[PDB]
C-alpha cells in the first residue's frame, strides 16, 4: 500500500512519524574529558536509536522488507540519520552543534576530544548549507527516509528473485520520495528548472553526509569504541520488539 | 563563465571531447597483482588531470581549490570509470582490456573483495538502469564539482564566490542530465526520478572511495603532487 500513497499523504505520513527531541543526561561534570563528552554523547545515541527503530517502522514501505533487509538498511543508515538529525537541530544556531537542547557545543569544544574537531567542522558545514538553502522540515524528512531506503541498499547480497524484487520495491519507494519532494517544491512555486536543480542540491549533500558517517565511523574505530556501534543483533531485537 | 553560457548539447559535447583513453595494464603477455593496479592507477591520474581542466568551469577556481578538488575526488573518478568500462562484463570488474577480474581475483588479494564486491554492485545498476555515455560523464563532473565543495577551509570572500561558482556549473550539469532525458523521450515525472536515481548512486560511490582509502593505508596523491600535476 505504501506505493500507492499520494505526495501530500507521503509528506504527512514522514511528519507524523518524526522522532522525538531527547534531552542529554543532565547536568555532566563540565568541563568535558575526552572520555566524559564521548560518555555523553555514546548515550545519548544509545537512546535515540530505539526511537530510529520507530520511526523507521513507520516510513511508508520499510516494513513490507524483511527483517533482515530491515537491519541491513538501519546497520548502513543509523549514523548518518542520526548525524542529519544533528544538522536540522542545529540549523538555527551558526557556529553551534544542537546535539540535545541542553547541550549545545560551538566547535572548540569538539577539541575536547582527538580527532573529533575535523567532523564537528564537517558537520557545521552541512548546517550552513542547510541554512543557505532555507532547507524546509518536510524536504528534511524526505531526504533523511531517502537515506534509510539509499544508503544500504546496493549491498544487498541480492541474488535472487526474492532480492530483486526487494530491491526493486526500494526504489519505487525510492521514486515515490523524489516525486514527493518535486510535489513540495511545484508547490512552493518552484519553476521545473529550479525544481531540479534543488532535488540535485540536495541529493548531492547526500554524499557529504555518508563522507561524515564513514570518517565518523573510522574514529569510533580508532578511539577503541567498536561496541559502541548497534549490532545487528540489537537493531534486529528493537525491529522484532 | 563560459561555463554558465553552455547549452546542455555544447556541455555534452565538451565533456565527450575531454573524456581519457582507456589505459592498458603493462603486464607483458608472451610473459603481481597490487603493483599492476597502482602502475596503471598512477598513470591514469596523469589523464584525470588533464581531464579535469578542460570539465568547463573547473580552470575558473584557484589551483588551490582545484587541487582541493581532486584530492577529494581522485578515487571516486577512478571507481566511476572503472564500473563505466565493466558495464558489460557481469560478474568482471575491466580494470583493463588485457587485466578482467572476476570475484576469485578480488579475494586472492588482500586487497578485499568487500570493494570488489560493492564495484560489481555499482555496475549492476549502471546496467539495469541503462546508463548511457553522455549521463555517465556528466556525473563524473558531478564527483570532481561537488565531493570537496562542503570540505574548503576557507572563509574569505573568494572562497565564497569560488563555492558559488561551483554550484552554479552543477546547476548546468543538472540541467544537461535533464535535458538529456528529455531528448530520450522521458517524462517530466520519469526526468526527475531517474535524476535521482543517478545522484543517489553518487552516494554509494563515495562508500566505496572512503572503504577504498581505509584499505589503501591498512600511493595516496598529496595536496603538493597535485598542484605539481596541475601547473603544467
Ligand atoms: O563521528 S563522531 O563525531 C560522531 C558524530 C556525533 O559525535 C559522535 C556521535 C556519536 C555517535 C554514537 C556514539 O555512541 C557516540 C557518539 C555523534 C552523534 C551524532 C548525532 C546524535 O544525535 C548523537 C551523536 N565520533
Ligand atoms: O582502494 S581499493 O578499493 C582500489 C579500487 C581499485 O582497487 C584498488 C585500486 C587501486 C588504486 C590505486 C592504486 O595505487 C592501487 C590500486 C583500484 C583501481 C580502481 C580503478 C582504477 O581505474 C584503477 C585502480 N583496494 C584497496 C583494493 C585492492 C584490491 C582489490 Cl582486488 C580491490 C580493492
Amino acid at each position: 500500500l505504501a506505493l500507492s500513497l499520494t505526495a501530500d499523504q507521503m509528506v504527512s505520513a514522514l511528519l507524523d512519524a518524526e522522532p522525538p527531541i531527547l534531552y542529554s543526561e543532565y547536568d555532566p561534570t563540565r568541563p568535558f574529558s575526552e572520555a566524559s563528552m564521548m560518555g555523553l554523547l555514546t548515550n545519548l545515541a544509545d537512546r535515540e536509536l530505539v526511537h530510529m527503530i520507530n520511526w523507521a517502522k513507520r516510513v511508508p514501505g520499510f516494513v513490507d522488507l524483511t527483517s533482515h533487509d530491515q537491519v541491513h538498511l538501519l546497520e548502513c543508515a543509523w549514523l548518518e540519520i542520526l548525524m542529519i538529525g544533528l544538522v536540522w537541530r542545529s540549523m538555527e544556531h551558526p557556529g553551534k552543534l544542537l546535539f540535545a537542547p541542553n547541550l549545545l557545543l560551538d566547535r572548540n569544544q569538539g577539541k575536547c576530544v582527538e580527532g573529533m574537531v575535523e567532523i564537528f567542522d564537517m558537520l557545521l558545514a552541512t548546517s550552513s548549507r542547510f541554512r543557505m538553502m532555507n532547507l524546509q522540515g518536510e524536504e528534511f524528512v524526505c531526504l533523511k527516509s531517502i537515506i534509510l531506503l539509499n544508503s544500504g541498499v546496493y549491498t544487498f547480497l541480492s541474488s535472487t528473485l526474492k532480492s530483486l524484487e526487494e530491491k526493486d520495491h526500494i526504489h519505487r519507494v525510492l521514486d515515490k520520495i523524489t516525486d514527493t519532494l518535486i510535489h513540495l517544491m511545484a508547490k512552493a512555486g518552484l519553476t521545473l528548472q529550479q525544481q531540479h536543480q534543488r532535488l540535485a542540491q540536495l541529493l548531492l549533500i547526500l554524499s557529504h553526509i555518508r563522507h561524515m558517517s564513514n570518517k565518523g565511523m573510522e574514529h569510533l574505530y580508532s578511539m577503541k569504541c567498536k561496541n559502541v556501534v548497534p549490532s545487528y543483533d540489537l537493531l534486529l531485537e528493537m525491529l522484532d520488539a
